[PDB]
Order: structure tokens, then C-alpha cells, then sequence
């Protein structure tokens, strides 16, 4: 496998991790069919036109950096699938350590704050179980538009 | 600068940011002159005696990556020198960055549980002012001689 097969074999792998995770709380809250979760814009330079493969690398990796606090959130929200919470939270961080091997020339990436992570944690925590189960839908579905654009612009590279 | 400059480059500041940690809570404790930390034993490869570059760089990225949730306990601990604190932790992050550059052949590292870290973190700030002030000096001793060592066999890849 080469770096890049490698890169879409496992965003492949995670998307299908969300898709288990999605039916599951779905199947629960019927709520499928402010936060600030990362999304891809224009400007990032991922989509065909005004494509740049350098700032769209450089947004990749940062927006799942960014993610990482909210797959932490899961991980303590799913109580019966808390294994395949985790998995897909340690799987990004794999995906992350191989999209760096990419990035082998770009400079550092600005990092989220370990301990503005952990106040937000809490917050997103005390919400009632309607809010939560809201917060967990959007979050797996703004984390699977992220990573379908993040593989159809890896294509492209 | 190539990329090896830039890793030790790096390191030199970072040691240089622990000094100066070192300092403030030695001239407030002192107490310079278990936890279970990361360190270099013989078996990890980055000693000239059985020196491996590829055992080695595996262990400096998953002993940093370990490092972290002792790094977050320096930024929540220092209040005055809190921004201090907190470069070291992101400067780190920095640097694990540009080491997964390096290893960029090698496969992917493990890295902690970012809930069983949340834990620790609860248990080590819950300690009275005295162990407080020992984890303190604790933790940057053990991440001063792991980077010294670090550095030390980077020389030599």
C-alpha cells in the first residue's frame, strides 16, 4: 500500500465506524434524515475550483485536530458501543499521524488547547439527554461530511 | 534548515522552556538538586550499545505522545508562568509533529487513552500543595532527561 492508499483506506475505515455509531444513537433519538464543528469552505482550497492541494492538506489535518475534542465527547456519550467510540477516536489519531507523513514538507499545524478542550467537555456534558443526543447527531454528521470531502480532495492531490 | 536541524532545534528550545519551568517552582519548592514516566531503558535502541534508529524514534514519538497528560498538568499547576507551561505543551506538539515527519516510513504509534489521561490528571490535582509541588519537579526532571536522551540519539540517526 502506498501513503496514499493507505490515507483513504483508513478514512474509508472511520466513515464506516461513524456509520455504525450514526444507526445506533439514530435508531434511539430519531433525530437523523452554536457548535462550531469544523467544516470545509471554500477558501480551504479542497473543491475542484480554486483547488490548492497545500492549504487543503493544511485544513485537513487541522479540522480533524479540531475534531478531537468531540470524539472524546462520543467516547464518554456511548455507553454500550464506548469500544467503537474509542476506535474511532484512536483511528483518527492513526489517520492524523499518516496525513503528517503527507504534510512531510508543510510546516507545524496550529493545535486546539488541551485545557479549552476540557471546559468545553464539561459543558457539552451537562446537558439534558435530549441536547446531547442533538449534539451527538450533529457531530457525526458534520465529522462525515468533513472526512467525504477530506477523501474526494485526497483524490485529487 | 532540513528537518533533522529542525528537530533539534526544537528540542533545544523546549529543553530551554523546562529550565526556566525548572527554575521557578525549584526556587519556590526546594525540593531539586509511582508516577510512571516515560524513560529510555537499554531495549528501546537509542543508546550506543545496542543503538537501533528505527526502535528508537518509535519510542521517542510514544514516550512524548505519553508525556502529554503530565505536560496538561504543568499548564493547569503553573499560574503565574501558566503561558510558559503552555508552550512547552504545544511546542511538544510541535515536536511529535515534525518527528512523525521523520518516521515517516515507520507505521502508526500508539497513543494514550485521552479518557484514562482525564483521570489522572483529577487524582494528581486533587494531591496536597507539598506532592504537588513533587509531581512538579517529578515530571520536568523525567521530560528534561527523556529529551536530553532524545537529542543524544537523534545525533546519531
Amino acid at each position: 500500500l502506498t501513503s496514499s492508499e493507505r490515507i483513504d483506506k483508513q478514512i474509508r475505515y472511520i466513515l464506516d465506524g461513524i456509520s455504525a455509531l450514526r444507526k445506533e444513537t439514530c435508531n434511539k433519538s430519531n433525530m437523523c434524515e452554536n457548535l462550531n464543528l469544523p467544516k470545509m469552505a471554500e477558501k480551504d482550497g479542497c473543491f475542484q475550483s480554486g483547488f490548492n492541494e497545500e492549504t487543503c492538506l493544511v485544513k485537513i489535518i487541522t479540522g480533524l485536530l479540531e475534531f478531537e475534542v468531540y470524539l472524546e465527547y462520543l467516547q464518554n456519550r456511548f455507553e454500550s458501543s464506548e469500544e467503537q467510540a474509542r476506535a474511532v477516536q484512536m483511528s483518527t489519531k492513526v489517520l492524523i499521524q499518516f496525513l503528517q507523513k503527507k504534510a512531510k514538507n508543510l510546516d507545524a499545524i496550529t493545535t486546539p488547547d488541551p485545557t479549552t478542550n476540557a471546559s468545553l467537555l464539561t459543558k457539552l456534558q451537562a446537558q439534558n439527554q435530549w441536547l446531547q443526543d442533538m449534539t451527538t447527531h450533529l457531530i457525526l454528521r458534520s465529522f462525515k461530511e468533513f472526512l467525504q470531502s477530506s477523501l474526494r480532495a485526497l483524490r485529487q492531490m
